[PDB]
């Protein structure tokens, strides 16, 4: 259908434009759509970009607004006050503001549909919110609506919420446009999506990405794939990878690399609301925190993640117990039988499952895949599915049955309640996974695993050796294979810090050393180095330049393969915020021959100070262009829960950079 009003090329210099004249008689019967691209690279705190008003003096809350904030949050209010009706919807973290220092043209869809009863938002092809209500509002039946403006709302002859901006293009529909239509709305997009809700793992939610150049030119990518909106685990979460052959243009379908099935990859929108926001699966085993590494040696493509059996996560993990027993110099897994207070089990070679106590071996296997056998025939359980139907988060037996696995809620024998690492491997650079390993304790039988860093492995130039950062309370616990991950040994390096998430990445500075960046509790990001091959490391130093929070924030960091200035290069990436997570940067290291040390010397904006930038991947492409995956919001925000497709990637050249 053709638009009922059309205009552009408004610049918004915090003075409303009055199209009154053209629009207000053109509205018609109850639905509409409102299609608008606009720029906003310096907002106003609170700004309308559109209004439609009753003006007139004791009328100040009749109103439909299109609003956004400096947070990059979108919304609309719909309020009549003779009706009783005051709507407010709106999303955080919806918006781009600059990309390449040059404003970016959002492209929004609004859909007021009337037979649905329901407001839909759409920016730059995605849906941000759908909302229905009981008592429909359509937006022109507002009583005594006497003004259409551009920039701001026009309450009682005053321009209220003033913007800063433009809008390059504007236009109404007397229609609700359907999701086809909304799709056919050509983008300027300066972000492309890897992962995202409705594909092949049928997560609603994305965290911590990671990104890794393969030697054959593929580009490889996994990341967290959140089913019960974004929480951490306790939570269902499996590793899902996408890998792209065009440098970065376009991106395989997902498959997992390591995943669950005691409850069904369910697409779910999350609850908002405070009284429900933090609802949480809590029967689900997962996987939470994935980096990879590629061997050179062996070809394979390596991926190590946590894992947590249903239940746990973090908070509640049995700290003090690995999971693990030592028989004479070696580690079995402990299972404990449904029915005993203790584990009473282990399993010993074979998968062979041997009664501690008796001293024999049982009936049951646990093959490969860690599933219970009973006289060599599969065991299994009744799967869970989730809901809210019941106004409250509901998990419950769904009648399919699954593998039983010893991960799960259900199982006859069930592993000890703490974190695991696994490990998986391709051999066929990412295209399909081995089934997963649970690597060994490497502190000692009657302590936790550590806690994996997220991002990249380490592949040093010179050699065979593989390196994977962990974490655990004070210390960066270094894993270093020399036999294609067949085998891991532990290097402990001390930190300043009790109970810290110090999530570490790595650079290789030159043959030998190891530079490594971590998060901290103090509001600068540390680092630490080894010069002989993550043996040894030295104590810990801080970079001035850049801010995080007190909490932090994960931070990614690569070795560039060009010189720049004449000088080795190290890129890093994390928020540059003393506030919240956002702020995103790219800062250019140059290294000092010399001495190892290195000058921040190139400070790139991902988008606006004042917008989200959280967890981040980057990887030097093949063209030598610096591919970035992240967190386009604040994920530590208890605002800013369960929001889809936020996570995005962008393509940078390095002159963007400097
Ligand atoms: O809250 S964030 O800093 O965004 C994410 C922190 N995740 C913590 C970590 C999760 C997996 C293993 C246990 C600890």
């Amino acid at each position: 259908i053709s638009p009922i009003f059309q205009g552009g090329s408004y610049q918004l210099n915090n003075k409303s434009i009055d199209i009154s004249s053209l629009l207000l008689d053109k509205l018609s019967g109850e639905s509409q759509t409102v299609v608008m691209k606009f720029k906003a690279d310096k907002p106003n705190s609170l700004q309308a970009l559109f209004g439609l008003s009753n003006s007139k003096a004791g009328f100040k809350n009749n109103y439909f607004s299109i609003f956004m904030r400096d947070s990059g949050e979108i919304g609309v209010e719909i309020r009549d006050a003779q009706k009783g009706i005051n709507y407010l919807f709106s999303r955080p973290a919806s918006l781009w503001g600059k990309h390449k220092g040059q404003a970016v043209e959002n492209t929004l869809v609004f859909v007021s549909d009337s037979k649905d009863k329901t407001y839909t938002m759409y920016v730059n092809g995605i849906e941000v919110f759908s909302e229905t209500v009981d008592t429909f509002l359509p937006i022109s039946n507002i009583n005594g609506i006497d003004k259409a403006t551009l920039g701001a709302v026009n309450r009682e002859g005053k321009e209220h919420y003033l913007a800063k901006g433009s809008i390059d293009e504007i236009s109404l529909f007397n229609k609700a446009i359907s999701d086809q239509e909304v799709s056919t709305i050509p983008l300027s997009n300066p972000f492309q999506l890897i992962f995202q809700s409705g594909d092949s793992t049928q997560a609603n939610y994305f965290r911590i990405p990671t990104l890794y150049t393969l030697s054959s030119g593929r580009v490889l990518s996994s990341i967290d794939a959140r089913y019960g909106g974004t929480h951490d685990s306790k939570s269902k979460i499996n590793i899902a990878t996408s890998y792209s052959d065009d440098n970065g243009k376009t991106w395989s379908e997902p498959i997992f690399a390591m995943k669950f099935n005691d409850y069904e990859e369910q697409l779910v929108y999350w609850p908002r609301d405070n009284k429900l926001k933090n609802s949480q699966i809590s029967g689900s085993a997962s996987f939470i925190d994935s980096s990879i590494v590629e061997d050179k040696k062996s070809g394979k493509t390596i991926l190590l993640a946590d894992v947590m059996p249903a239940g746990i996560g973090n908070n509640n993990a049995n700290k003090a117990d690995s999971g693990f027993k030592e028989i004479n110099g070696h580690y079995y897994l402990k299972l404990k039988k449904n029915g005993d207070n203790d584990f009473r089990y282990t399993v010993r070679e074979n998968g062979v499952v041997y009664n501690e106590t008796t001293n024999k071996p049982t009936n049951y296997t646990i093959n490969d895949k860690y599933e219970v056998l009973e006289g060599g025939k599969s065991l299994t359980v009744e799967q869970y599915s989730v809901d809210f139907d019941s106004g409250s988060l509901r998990e419950r037996h769904n009648g399919k049955q699954v593998p039983m696995n010893v991960f799960y809620k259900d199982s006859l024998f069930k592993v000890t309640p703490t974190n695991y690492i696994a490990m998986t491997t391709s051999q066929n650079r990412g295209e399909s996974w081995e089934q997963f390993k649970l690597l060994p304790p490497f502190l000692g039988e009657k302590h936790n695993g550590t806690y994996l860093c997220p991002g990249q492995g380490l592949a040093l130039k010179s050699s065979n050796r593989l390196i994977f950062a962990t974490y655990t309370s004070g210390e960066l616990t270094y894993l270093i294979s020399d036999d294609s991950g067949q085998t891991w040994k532990k290097s402990s390096a001390s930190i300043p810090f009790k109970n810290a998430t110090a999530e570490a990445q790595m650079v290789e500075l030159r043959d030998g050393v190891i530079r490594t960046f971590f998060r901290t509790t103090t509001g600068k990001i540390a680092y630490m180095t080894s010069r002989d091959s993550g043996e040894t490391w030295s104590k810990v130093s801080y970079i001035d330049g850049i801010q995080q929070t007190s909490y932090g924030t994960q931070v990614s960091a690569i070795k560039y393969s060009q010189l720049i200035d004449g000088k080795e290069a190290v890129i890093l990436s994390t928020p540059n915020s003393r506030s919240g997570r956002k702020g995103g940067q790219l800062v250019v290291g140059l290294v000092n021959k010399e001495d190892d040390s290195i000058d921040w010397k190139y400070h790139y904006d991902i988008d606006l100070p004042s917008y989200g930038y959280a967890y981040s991947a980057i990887t030097e492409l093949p063209n030598h262009h610096i591919g970035v995956l992240f967190e386009k919001y604040d994920s530590w925000s208890r605002n800013e829960l369960h929001l889809s497709n936020v996570v995005q990637y962008i393509d940078l050249e390095i002159n963007d950079l400097t």
